């Protein structure tokens, strides 16, 4: 069914562009035909093996043919992109059972215990295995593993009906119609691509993908963003907070841009509030959910009126056939309204980790017949509604006082004169010494910097006790992200420690 509504595209516009990374590009018929292809020799290589397959690279075009080839031969696909550290991809190898490593780009880890066929043997197969087409029957189905994405080190299992399940909300939910322009921000090694990738192929999409190195020169970032007519934008909100940091980052550069999809970390009410401004036109959706439930579970239409009642903003209404718990501290359920751990239950849910019974065991359970998952984040529910308030083990304890990380950080972005800030909290080595604000400043006219620290200062007192009020202030131009583009908050702790 999935393959078939993306094959459907293969005959009724094989000449769309399915995926495109700066020159490299490839149709929806070449995505058909390699794709069928791969299968084909991964069925003649391994006959009646069903071991994932590890596929390695960035954004090349080749990334989703290997995706597609591995599940309709029948196996599910490790997605590694080239940012994972040499000993992670090494584990990975190991621990996931993988029998083989496809990679269209040149394989730099140090030997894996893989068989690896790469860059011209890849092509070969393309080569000589062309007008095949795989097994109808061997494609990944039902229970099966489709695809399985590492996490922290733990190989979290996408089943076929998890990714169904996500698909169908994702494209209904979401509003897609259908031939339209999906962004690709997140590595295929972070679950947030998904929710572009398979939303595009199923609605005949194309897919627009923007790699590590145009993030690193945002000048030619954005030179791709106006050539994109990029409609649909999948990101965390850090790298739109980014973009933002662009002045002529607006309708203008995306005249076309309909839908906005954030996922990943907490979505700032003033970087809506900047979108909304910049494109009036555009339809802004926050998002919410582990990897472990295949990508997101809640959504909301962020509109003027939940910006306007909701400072810190919801992540939205669970989809319809999963339900969301709010367990208390202890095995008991809380009252609506009130905080907890959220645990999410329904067919979203993985079915474990890959060869770790005692980590699946920790994490995982069943609940009348369907699995749960602790999401160790801490929030609460009102009237069906899903808030966030942060990480369990992100909660400080500041001299006999608790405290979400993330609730002093809304407080903080939400002053005057701060575009962009994070907490970095710095331990005694036990306990939590103090606070260290790090603040990308707006505009201002404060000649020295203790004034601005003051003017935050007093404005965060209003909003805080004393006591969560940071001690120490640091300001720079841009906040560090990740390669899959969320805050970098060790490298921030690392040099902010230094």
């Amino acid at each position: 069914k999935l393959l078939e509504q993306i094959e459907k595209w293969a005959a009724e516009t094989p000449d769309q562009t399915a995926f495109v990374w700066r020159d490299a590009k490839i149709t929806y018929k070449q995505l058909k035909e390699d794709s069928d292809a791969l299968a084909h020799w991964i069925s003649s290589e391994y006959p009646d093996d069903r071991s994932p397959i590890m596929v390695y690279g960035h954004m090349q075009p080749e990334m989703i043919i290997n995706f597609l080839g591995c599940v309709k031969a029948g196996h599910a696909y490790i997605p590694v992109d080239l940012s994972i550290p040499a000993d992670r991809v090494q584990r990975i190898a190991e621990n996931s059972g993988a029998k083989l490593l496809l990679s269209a780009t040149a394989v730099t880890v140090t030997d894996l215990p893989v068989r690896i066929v790469s860059e011209d043997n890849l092509k070969d197969i393309f080569f000589t295995h062309k007008g095949n087409t795989p097994n109808p029957e061997h494609a990944v189905k039902g229970d099966e593993n489709f695809y399985i994405i590492y996490t922290s080190p733990k190989g979290v299992q996408i089943t076929y009906n998890c990714l169904v399940s996500f698909t169908k909300w994702a494209v209904e939910d979401f509003n897609l119609q259908t031939g339209q322009v999906f962004l690709n921000q997140a590595p295929f090694s972070f679950d947030l691509s998904v929710m572009d990738i398979y939303p595009s192929l199923v609605t005949g999409g194309t897919l627009w993908a923007i790699d590590k190195d145009m993030i690193a020169r945002p000048k030619d970032l954005f030179a791709s963003l106006e050539q994109s007519d990029i409609q649909v934008w999948t990101s965390t909100p850090s790298f739109a907070e980014m973009c933002l940091m662009e002045a002529s980052f607006s309708e203008s550069m995306l005249p076309n841009m309909k839908t906005f999809l954030f996922c990943g970390e907490v979505l700032p009410n003033e970087v809506a509030r900047k979108l909304i401004e910049r494109f009036p036109k555009a339809t802004i959706m926050n998002t919410y959910g582990p990897t472990e439930a295949t990508v997101a579970v809640t959504g909301i239409h962020v509109t003027e009126e939940v910006l306007d009642q909701y400072k810190s903003l919801p992540v939205g209404y669970c989809k319809s056939d999963c339900r969301l718990l709010i367990m208390k501290e202890d095995g008991t359920i809380a009252p609506d309204g009130e905080k907890g751990e959220i645990v999410i239950v329904g067919p979203s849910v993985s079915v474990g980790y890959l060869g770790s019974p005692e980590l699946t065991e920790k994490a995982f359970t069943m609940i009348d017949g369907e699995r749960a998952y602790k999401t160790g984040d801490a929030g609460y529910v009102e009237n069906g509604l899903l808030f966030y308030n942060g990480r369990l083990d992100f909660q400080i304890k500041l001299h006999g006082y608790r405290m979400e990380l993330e609730e002093i950080e809304h407080h903080l972005r939400a002053c005057s004169y701060v575009e962009g800030a994070v907490i970095v909290p710095i331990k005694k080595g036990e306990k939590y010494d103090y606070l260290l604000a790090v603040v990308v400043p707006g505009e201002h006219s404060f000649e020295k910097e203790f004034k601005l620290t003051s003017a935050i200062k007093k404005e965060l007192n209003e909003r805080l006790p004393n006591y969560m009020i940071p001690r120490k202030f640091m300001y720079q131009s841009s906040i560090p992200m990740t390669p899959n583009g969320k805050v970098d908050r060790k490298k921030l702790l690392s040099e902010v420690t230094a």
